[PDB]
Order: structure tokens, then sequence, then C-alpha cells
DNA sequence: GGGGGCATGCAGATCCCACAGGCGCG
DNA sequence: CCGCGCCTGTGGGATCTGCATGCCCC
């Protein structure tokens, strides 16, 4: 059961990721409760043994027959989620939220939460931290902004892109019909955090921003389609900062079809066989 | 006696992931 | 021609996010 641990900044990076920091305040005079949790499929409840391991805090629960979830509400364990973040902040919008959620923290902490003062305060910070207030709140506290300070960080480092890409990353095979293979390497991100992925490109030394229409779309991509750039940069930054998860195992794949790619790939039995057992296994 | 905290289960909403096709260029 | 890589596009589920109850304890 007892899992390895994972370097902290892998674990902010897949925390930008995959985390989710949440406010309830719920009618039983009102119920509060602060909580972190990542839900995933079954394929990676390594990782949240890793960070349950990590932070020696949180409880992990089978969220259905597909996902497992790893939640924190324990005030005093949410302490330890404070100190890490605080040593190893978050870089994405997520870090909006922590913000608001430490804020609440101090509040509870503070007791101010069990007195009507607490909770008008309260409801001010849930009103800014992700989806905002629901139609309950915005009725029985109207007084409401949604707006909150901007964020624009860069890359800390390599650890931190680790676990982001073990998160939001993607490495497949593409086999285009005469049949090339073709390695990509792909993030995908809300465009609210269309800078940080700009940042890629000159982080890596590689790469294009593919965004479609942005009248209509929420979201852009982070993508390295040049085999060179692929080989000599990005293969070698994710040897030198592990990813971990089944993005590990398909990282590990990806570079088998790599030094086929680079020995006159063309034959491709293997590299086929390698696929199937990629993001199908 | 019960207020408050914790654990628990489940549902809402969407941001991802893992791709494919067309085609200009060296 | 051939192999490549920019560029456009996306289904649908793995995510992110949120709601509600029960039981314990000081
Ligand atoms: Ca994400
Ligand atoms: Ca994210
Ligand atoms: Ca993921
Ligand atoms: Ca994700």
């Amino acid at each position: 059961s007892r899992r390895e641990s994972i370097n902290p900044w892998i674990l902010t990076g897949f925390a930008d990721a995959e985390g989710s920091f949440g406010l309830s305040i719920l009618n039983r005079r009102y119920h509060t409760r602060l909580s972190f949790a990542i839900v995933l499929h079954n394929k990676d409840k390594s990782i949240l043994e890793n960070i349950q391991s990590t932070w020696k805090v949180g409880i992990i629960t089978n969220d259905g027959d597909r996902y497992v979830r790893l939640r924190v509400t324990r005030f005093e364990d949410l302490k330890v989620i404070i100190d890490h973040f605080e040593k190893y902040p978050l870089v994405t919008q997520k870090l909006g939220d922590y913000k608001l959620f430490k804020q609440a923290f101090s509040v509870m902490e503070n007791k101010e939460h069990l007195k009507e003062n607490g909770i008008k305060e309260l409801v001010r910070i849930k009103a800014k931290m992700n989806w905002g207030l629901n139609d309950e709140l915005k009725k029985a506290f109207p007084e409401i902004s949604k707006e909150r300070p901007l964020i624009n960080k860069n890359i800390p480092n390599f650890k931190w892109l680790a676990g982001f890409t073990s998160g939001d990353g993607s490495f497949f095979v593409r086999l285009r019909k005469r049949v090339r293979v073709q390695l990509v390497f792909e993030i995908s991100q809300h465009i609210r955090d269309k800078n940080l992925m700009n940042s890629l490109i000159t982080y890596l030394g590689c790469g294009h921003i593919y965004e479609g229409n942005k009248s209509e779309r929420s979201w852009l991509q982070f993508r390295v389609e040049k085999f060179s750039d692929i080989n000599d940069k990005i293969i070698p930054v994710f040897q030198e900062n592990t990813l971990i998860g089944v993005k590990l195992e398909d990282f590990e794949d990806w570079c088998k079809v790599a030094k086929l790619i680079e020995e006159k790939k063309h034959l491709l039995d293997e590299i086929k066989k390698i696929k199937l057992n990629m993001n199908k296994g």
C-alpha cells in the first residue's frame, strides 16, 4: 500500500493540472467546508498514492467503477497542503483559487466562520473562487464580485513541467497512410493560461501554439511535431525530469519509437506493436 | 443535547487528451 | 515523387467542481 513519494515540484505541477480547491458554504446558520481533491482514472491511482505518501495526509476513495479520488477535508491536514504550496507555489490560474482557499482557511482558523461576519467574508471569497457563487448564496448575500488579481507566472523549473505534463500532457504516435510514423507531443490548456502555454515555446526551444477560432474556443494546444525537436529537446528533458503515472509508461514506449525513427524506422511492425500497448492498455 | 468537524457518496460541468486530414515545402 | 511538418479540426470522457447526509464527540 505504502508507495513511493514524489519530488514536491512534480507534485505541484500535477496539482496545477489536476487539483481542485473547494469552499462549500451550505445551510445544514451555514456549514463551512474547505477541501482539496484530485479525480483520476484508476490507471493513475499510483499518482494519488504518491501524493498521499508525500503529504502524509488525505483519503483515497473509489469514485465509481472507473475513477479514483484523493480528498483532504480535515482542517489540520489542510495546513500541510498550505505549507507545501507556500514553498512550492502553483503556476496556473489555480494559484488564485489556492490563495482564496488559503484566505478561507485563515477565517476558519480564527473561528470567525462560526459568526455572521465570517460567513459574509467567506461568501465574498467564494465569489472569486472557481465557478463562483451558486444561486442561493447569490440571493442570500447580494453585496458578489467575481474579479480577483490577475496571474501571469513563468514556468518555475522542469520538475514542475514533468508533473504538469503527467496531468495535461499527451504522448502519442501517428500512423498516416506507404505508412509513415510521426511522434507528437501536445499539452492542452484553457485559454485562461495562454501566456503560460506560450511560455513553453521558448522554455523548450520548440513547438507551436494552435488556437482555432479564438472567439468560439476556450482552450488551446502547445504541440511539437518536428522529430529533431522531439528527439533532441523533449526526450532529454523528460528523461532527466521523471514523469509519473501511466504518462511515464507512455513516454517510455514513445521513446522506443523514437530510437527506431532515428535508425530508419521504415521496415514498422515493431512500432505498430508498441502503439497498441500505449493509450489502449 | 447538539454544534461543528469529519467522512462519505454522488451528481454537475467541462477541459482536456489522443488523436485525423489537407497540403505546402525542402 | 517522397517524407515531413505546419495548420486545421474534434468526440467524448477523464477530469475539475460542487452538493448532501450521517455519525461522532466535547
Ligand atoms: Ca488541467
Ligand atoms: Ca489545469
Ligand atoms: Ca490527466
Ligand atoms: Ca487534466
